[PDB]
């Protein structure tokens, strides 16, 4: 649970994940999405730590932090990345780096590097562009060091190669509160669009879920909770494989309320998508449109508390995640409701583009958005040799 400077914090942070989210949505390049709220705050946090005048001021200003002091929001959004770790077995389940990059000729400030380290944990390098397939290893090697090879490649191309480069690296793996069987896994195609179809591997189980389904709105949602239910995962799916532009228009921090209100505890027969999913962001261009405007431009930039000079401006903001699906959880007592509970279930069988939730229940804060559009998977033929 977090202090009150911290959990206002957490609501704004919730504001900029879906600000951005519908964003990129917006985009007809992005197919999934993978956005950490607290993560994209504390980018923003680390633009105000060295900063100075309109650019520091315009980072506090997205975090609706203008009333707040400098060293208050740097404690909060602090408090906001430690608790992260309170609902999700640290460095087994959820692993996080952060590192800024900047030129060979630029130093960092030994006041600022203090500091990042300290409430951001923010490691410095310095990387040359001249050698550019060496500066990609590098960006890369870290990147995969950091999640120990789940997240192998942020990137293949850096375009700005002559500011800071933010680069945010992670692995979470929801750990389900009643896992599914090792073996209630096998085969099955994912329709990414009504013509392409891609070979995945799905992981099924029946059990008592929170679930709703909005025959007038035509989608379901189904709210599967993690392990001791210290936070929670929602997923919210149409009915026909149709694309999400329609059901990202519905969703609302309000709408959400209204939705999860109407859930009950209902016998569900989950499917879905067994496998990693590995998502990278630039979310410099982004960041811009969200009132981030003299950070990202190189003439404007005053980033003077973090090299003692300017010729320096926020390049790119990668935000690069591997989130697992995974069967394993805590295992469930068996004879705990019987087998007659689960005798006619809902259907929620995932084998189409869904939009899904993780969301801190001590806290309440937000700790994922994202969609699953194209999984990982070549796309299979039109066989149809019925079984």
């Amino acid at each position: 649970m977090l202090s009150p400077k911290a959990a206002t914090l957490a609501e704004r942070s919730a504001g900029l994940a879906f600000s951005l989210y519908q964003a990129m949505a917006k985009d007809q390049a992005v197919e999934n999405i993978l956005l950490s709220p607290v993560v994209v705050a504390s980018s923003l946090g680390l633009v105000s730590l060295g900063g100075k005048a309109t650019t520091a001021s315009q980072a506090k200003a997205v975090l609706s932090a203008e009333q707040l002091r400098d060293e208050e929001v740097h404690a909060g959004l602090g408090e906001l990345l430690r608790s992260l770790s309170n609902s999700t077995a640290r460095n087994v389940t959820w692993k996080l780096g952060s590192r800024l990059y900047g030129p060979s000729s630029v130093s960092f400030a030994e006041d600022f590097v203090r500091s990042s380290k300290q409430h951001y944990n923010c490691e410095h390098s310095k990387i040359n562009f001249r050698d550019k397939r060496s500066a990609l290893q590098s960006i890369n090697e870290w990147a995969a060091q950091t999640t120990d090879g789940k997240l192998p490649e942020v990137t293949k191309d850096v375009e700005r190669t002559d500011g800071a480069l933010l680069v945010n690296a992670m692995f979470f793996k929801p750990h389900w509160d009643e896992k599914f069987h090792h073996k209630m896994v096998d085969n099955r195609g994912f329709m990414v669009t009504r013509s392409y179809t891609v070979g995945v591997t799905m992981m099924h189980r029946t059990g008592l879920y929170n679930y709703y389904d909005d025959e007038k709105e035509k989608l379901q949602i189904v709210e599967m909770p993690l392990a001791h239910k210290l936070s929670s995962l929602i997923i919210l799916m149409p009915h026909h494989v149709e694309p999400l532009e329609r059901l990202e228009k519905l969703l609302t921090k309000e709408q959400l309320k209204i939705w999860m209100g109407k859930m009950q505890k209902k016998a569900v027969a989950i499917s879905l998508p067994k496998g990693v999913v590995e998502v990278t962001h630039d979310l410099q261009k982004h960041l811009a449109g969200l009132g981030l405007t003299e950070a990202i431009d190189k003439n404007k930039a005053d980033l003077s508390r973090m090299s003692g000079k300017k010729d320096l401006y926020l390049a790119s903001v990668f935000h690069a995640t591997a989130f697992e699906w995974d069967t394993e959880g805590n295992p469930f007592d068996q004879d705990i409701y019987g087998r007659e509970e689960l005798r006619s279930p809902k259907l929620f069988y995932a084998d189409h583009p869904f939009i899904f939730l993780v969301r801190d229940t001590q806290s309440g804060s937000l700790l994922f958005i994202g969609r699953l559009v194209r999984p990982k998977g070549d796309k299979m033929r039109d066989e149809l040799l019925e079984h």
